[PDB]
């Protein structure tokens, strides 16, 4: 169970198992321990009022590839099946299911969330049989209890060479906000005279199925597929009609073409890569996180990551600073096309920004701690990070000047970064209070600590205001604008206190509480306001021991792994590696959860700030002041005989890392 | 019958009819056989889903103009009349009915599509008595069965010097997407004090009227005047005052100042115009096809027409390539501030070309085949055009880069012109495939030809595709900007492929099928990749008779005769000019039908490319590839013994060809 691509599961186990998922940055299928089923599909940019926080979700949406085979009139039943085997090939984003029908026949069914086709689906199944037998193929489309006032259709689409059987459902999301298309089809080898007759079933209210019969003589393999396209109003104005067009347009470009077309962009994904000798476990693991990181993004877009991708609805599908200091950083360095679109996402709600501010009393674009379809907040309004936790705003500015600084692209600091940085530097300029001492504080927040609610000088919130005043200024002076002087006055003055034992002080009321999360810590990584190397060894060795073992996630380890490789400690660096993510993991695909021994995966965070402790840390890759990618001292895991990451920066570098 | 100027009617008959359209680009009116009635109305961008294809379609609105006549309370009606004419001014596009009743009097009435004001209509009634005589005039306003949940207004704007009743309808269309307002009023000669009372009844559901008594002594002219205003939410947010508030203004500007406006604007659009000396049936034939375009267009604005304008709801009002190869030439030649209306509506519509783009996972802009209010695809799911006939994105790109050519607009091509061909170049780039000989081939289309389908490399698509990498890469040089060199480096690759005997190849599985329309052909005109005239010859050799007489559409036989008169062969020329028209006329107005002996009118597409055989065949006028209009050799039927073009370019040019 070491393979450095694949994810195997023997025999799953329906009371202990956590399903993986495919994705495409667009749609994210959650597999069943049940063959031939899907627990879970997500689309992303899609959300209406639904259970949790009483505000905009994601919504669970068809499970469009449920499928129901049966020989000679026996369904296909965990209890009826042996050598059963789940495998995930990350090379591809394929999920496999295979096994054996009693003495009759061996199945086998691949699915793809389609790379290259955001909203398109796709299940090869492979029928062997030992015997002469009769399949009956069914496709249930469910309509989810999350949707509303369905309706179940079926039609043929034929000319003189086709005939494409759709099974087309469109219904609405809880409050109507969105309507909601999917549209399948099954795809045959043997043409249009020799296929078998489908058959249309409309027996309950929420649902409808498409079936089959087919006769396979001993020693012959039948294929087929199916076909789905998913979509929404929210991504176009007519799904029902772009679903089936989706689905007729795929019919007709066919499996093959369809496959080629994926495995070219999961190829292209691959050229960054990390490989580790002398470890297979923490390769696969590695292999894991950037898999899931690439299945959850999407180059060329406007989309960015909630904390759990498209595993599933956790945090209701929300946008957090997850995306800009956690997930960001390893794609800027690996993919700088899929932070430019996570950035995408922010630039584009940058008007939402500004409304923010001006209803809460502020100047410039006040970005929300939870941001959704419009860029306004979204956060459960019984979370005081709402209307408190205002670091997000510095977390954007800071991801928008790294962007540049890895890229050098000046055309996009003048129409994009600036935007951001102008109005993000507008906004801390206006949240500051002078004090008597000429001092700035930032009064009245939650901490990135989040246990620390409604305090005053918060270490990372400052931390995150002085940078982006600071990236403002030098953004104004590489394009040759002229920025507010005040910009620099407050920056150089807004307060990081430290307590009589030289430790940065979390906030104003801090002595010794325990702590949820890493704080203090950030000024060192990523903040680098913290360089002085004996300052953050006082700092890890204050705050190390204040995260609990439970309750608390996956946000602190991986940044205490990355300064301890920093200051050249390999043992403790590895400690805090495995710490970072080996106690939250989920069997049988080792997902990761949001804290230790935590059942909610996947953490997709949890995965970016591992990468970062991997790249930045294990191989001393740094984002530069002054731009571009270099290489600090650092140090390796003892067991690790060798580190190469590849793809790295706009030059596409390769670096090597040994003992 | 050969007035150049008017069509005439005498005697409608029912039986064998079809009307003529009186329309300003907004309002299309198209005449009924019946006295005082029109048959059908059409306003531009309103679409909803109704009717054929499933997708949004224009939606028959309110025949407004209808009214009932009675002289001493006898019905006016087809059957007790006599004399009876109709007649189009193409001059002012007046529409006007004229009959005698019995013994007792003349009436005439005429409408209009004012020219200026794109939600007015107004009709002038005269009547002219022989006896006394009492008329009874009502004015229904009848829901169409298109529209629901209607409601019936009637009220009197007053003041010191006026009465103005006002009869308004609301409604909805099918889905509830656009509610449409109509608001009409009676405009009388003899002021407030002398005018007629009017009486309001509501007796239906879906009609309510305004009516009149009027005395009229023997030997005395009676005239008064229908003014309405039909608008919808797609155009104005609130229809419903909007709609009263013009039928108020054009009530108190008045018929004469209306009238002048109405006059002016058609005299302008007049001074760019066709004669021919020696055939007064081609002088009339060319007059209403450049009197259509222009009915079907209007300057300053962001709208297309469809391949039947204004003339009823012809391929549901959706924009195809239609606009940019067969109406947008001859219109940018005219009167280029028409053809920028026409690119203006891609270039509003160029993020839905990228959201089409994404979603079938390419690059860039790919617009497409059928476009409505928001750009996405509206194309029928049951035409595989929607999903595979790609040639429209570089036909768009075609007329961009047309109108920099003609207008030398440089702040337009940095602006609009730029956007359309840089991303309509990312598009092609991303859908071609190299191949193993390093040649660049565009795989799995619908033709021109749209009867070959699911084929490789048709010669129009491959030529599009050609011309549009071309193009934008001599844009970004007039703009001081490096084009990717891949553009060139594909475009000089693309395979265009001959057959054994020297002809241009239709696709990959071309032999000697029957085609739809011209493709091949067009590689000569319009996109003149093929310039040597044997290839020219060679190529209308082998195809001029693989178009079937039967279902072929007006998109052939006018490119056929622009390469014959640039072959300077008169007789060819003018045998494929009067086949590409002639034998798809309708009575008794001459209207031109899609297809041979077909009974859809008005296909503007075939007038617009007849314009170009006359404009560009034997006018010889051509768009020069450095810049502006150039003439290259060009002959005239044997029959004609002047052709005069006006208006022309820039410089607004006469040429005059004879023999
Ligand atoms: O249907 C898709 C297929 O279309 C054919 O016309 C092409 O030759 C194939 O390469 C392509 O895979
Ligand atoms: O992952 C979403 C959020 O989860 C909370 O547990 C953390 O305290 C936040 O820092 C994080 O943004
Ligand atoms: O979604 C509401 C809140 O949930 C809490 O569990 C998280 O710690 C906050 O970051 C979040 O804002
Ligand atoms: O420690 C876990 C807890 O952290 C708090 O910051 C959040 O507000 C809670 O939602 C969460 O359950
Ligand atoms: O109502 C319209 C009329 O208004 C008068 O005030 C003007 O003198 C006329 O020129 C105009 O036609
Ligand atoms: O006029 C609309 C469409 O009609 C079809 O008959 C032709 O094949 C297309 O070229 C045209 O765009
Ligand atoms: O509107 C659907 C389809 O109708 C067909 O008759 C035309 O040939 C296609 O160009 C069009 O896309
Ligand atoms: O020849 C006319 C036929 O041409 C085909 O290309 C279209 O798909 C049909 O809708 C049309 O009736």
């Amino acid at each position: 169970h070491q393979d450095p691509w694949k994810l195997s599961a023997d025999k799953p186990d329906s009371n202990n198992y956590y399903g993986e998922t495919v994705a495409n940055g667009m749609i994210g299928i959650i597999s069943s321990p049940e063959p031939l089923k899907v627990k879970e599909v997500v689309l992303a940019g899609t959300y209406d009022i639904y259970k949790r926080g009483r505000v905009s979700s994601f919504i669970p949406n068809y499970n469009l590839l449920n499928m129901k085979l049966a020989f000679n009139g026996e369904s296909v039943q965990t209890y009826n099946i042996n050598n059963y085997k789940q495998e995930l090939d990350m090379r591809n984003g394929a999920f496999t299911g295979s096994f054996q029908f009693k003495d009759l026949a061996t199945v086998t069914y691949s699915y793809y969330a389609l790379r290259h086709l955001p909203h398109c689906i796709m299940m090869v199944v492979n029928i062997n049989t030992q015997k002469d037998t009769e399949i009956n193929v069914e496709n249930l489309l469910e309509t989810p209890s999350s949707l509303n006032n369905q309706q179940n259709y079926f039609q043929n689409i034929t000319n003189t060479h086709v005939n494409i059987p759709l099974l087309t459902s469109v219904a609405f999301t809880p409050t109507g906000r969105s309507k909601i298309a999917v549209s399948n089809t099954f795809l045959f080898d043997e043409g249009k005279k020799l296929q078998p007759e489908i058959l249309h079933r409309m027996n309950d209210a929420d649902m409808h199925a498409m079936s089959f019969d087919k006769k396979i003589k001993a020693g012959k393999t039948y294929s087929f597929a199916l076909i789905g396209s998913l979509i929404s109003s929210d991504h176009i104005n007519d799904p029902y009609n772009e679903a089936e067009r989706l689905t007729i347009y795929a019919a007709l470009e066919g499996k093959s073409r369809l496959l080629n077309r994926h495995m070219q962009e999961w190829n292209s994904l691959w050229q960054s890569d990390i490989q580790v000798e002398g470890d297979p476990q923490a390769q696969q693991d590695i292999r894991s996180m950037l898999y899931h990181l690439y299945s959850f993004t999407r180059k060329s877009t406007s989309l960015s990551p909630s904390p759990m991708g498209l595993s599933g609805l956790g945090y209701n599908g929300h946008v957090f600073w997850d995306t800009e200091i956690w997930m960001f950083p390893p794609m800027l360095l690996l993919h700088p096309e899929i932070a430019k679109s996570m950035i995408e996402y922010r630039y584009q709600r940058l008007d939402a920004a500004r409304k923010k501010a001006a209803i809460y009393g502020y100047d410039g674009a006040m970005f929300p701690w939870e941001s959704a379809d419009s860029g306004a907040e979204e956060t459960p309004v019984n979370a005081l990070t709402g209307a408190f936790e205002h670091h997000v705003t510095g977390d954007v500015a800071i991801a928008a000047w790294q962007y540049y600084l890895v890229t050098g692209d000046k055309e996009w600091l003048k129409e994009k970064g600036w935007p951001i940085l102008k109005a993000t530097a507008e906004f801390w300029a206006s949240r500051v209070e002078k004090n008597d001492k000429g001092e700035y504080e930032i009064k009245n927040v939650v901490a990135a600590d989040e246990w620390a609610e409604n305090i005053d000088n918060n270490a990372y919130t400052n931390g995150t205001a002085i940078r982006n005043l600071q990236y403002a200024s030098k953004c104004a002076t590489v394009l040759g604008v002229i920025a507010p002087k005040e910009w620099t006055l407050i920056a150089d003055k807004i307060l990081i206190s430290k307590m009589s034992n030289g430790v940065t002080r979390e906030h104003d009321s801090y002595t010794d509480q325990n702590i949820k999360q890493a704080d203090a810590n950030l000024l060192a990584y990523p903040l680098k306001l913290i360089t002085d190397k004996e300052q953050i060894e006082r700092d890890l060795k204050y705050y190390q021991t204040k995260i609990p073992q439970s309750d608390t996630p996956a946000m602190t380890q991986a940044i205490f792994s990355l300064l301890y490789s920093r200051l050249e400690d390999s043992d403790q660096a590895y400690h805090w590696f495995k710490d970072a993510y080996q106690p939250n993991l989920n069997p049988p695909f080792r997902v990761i959860s949001e804290c230790k021994g935590g059942t909610n995966p996947y953490f997709s965070t949890g995965a970016g700030g591992v990468l970062q402790a991997v790249i930045m840390g294990f191989g001393g890759l740094d984002i530069d002041a002054a731009g571009g990618i270099k290489q600090v001292k650092s140090v390796l895991p003892k067991n690790w005989k060798k580190l190469t990451i590849t793809g790295i920066g706009i030059e596409k570098k390769t670096f090597v890392l040994t003992h």
